[PDB]
């Protein structure tokens, strides 16, 4: 019921598919961030809502900028989403499984990188 992810130096998360077993309650996602980039220079964080809304979300949150961590105020299409985190530093979200309906389309990224791919999708399967 957990998950650990990376985001590296060149934009990339080590996965791009989450399946969440439907036995669970709640899940996690541990997120990491390898390489040697500071988090003003290479940031990164783990945003989960709908395919329908994840541009939008990107979007406002872009610009948003930094000082927010790249996320529009109290957004109410974000279902989940991590702080942003820098090199060698890590952060940890949890939320409840019942916030997902079984079998929809999820995607999952990292708001200031989703433009240049940094995106994967979720599934509770
Ligand atoms: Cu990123």
């Amino acid at each position: 019921c957990s998950v650990d992810i990376q985001g590296n130096d060149q934009m990339q998360f080590n996965t791009n598919a989450i399946t969440v077993d439907k036995s669970c309650k709640q899940f996690t996602v541990n997120l990491s961030h390898p390489g040697n980039l500071p988090k003003n220079v290479m940031g990164h964080n783990w945003v989960l809502s709908t395919a329908a809304d994840m541009q939008g979300v990107v979007t406002d949150g872009m610009a948003s900028g930094l000082d927010k961590d790249y996320l529009k105020p109290d957004d109410s299409r974000v279902i989940a989403h991590t702080k942003l985190i820098g090199s060698g530093e890590k952060d940890s979200v949890t939320f409840d499984v019942s916030k997902l309906k079984e079998g929809e389309q999820y995607m999952f990224f990292c708001s200031p990188h989703q433009g240049a791919g940094m995106k994967g999708t979720l599934t509770l399967k």
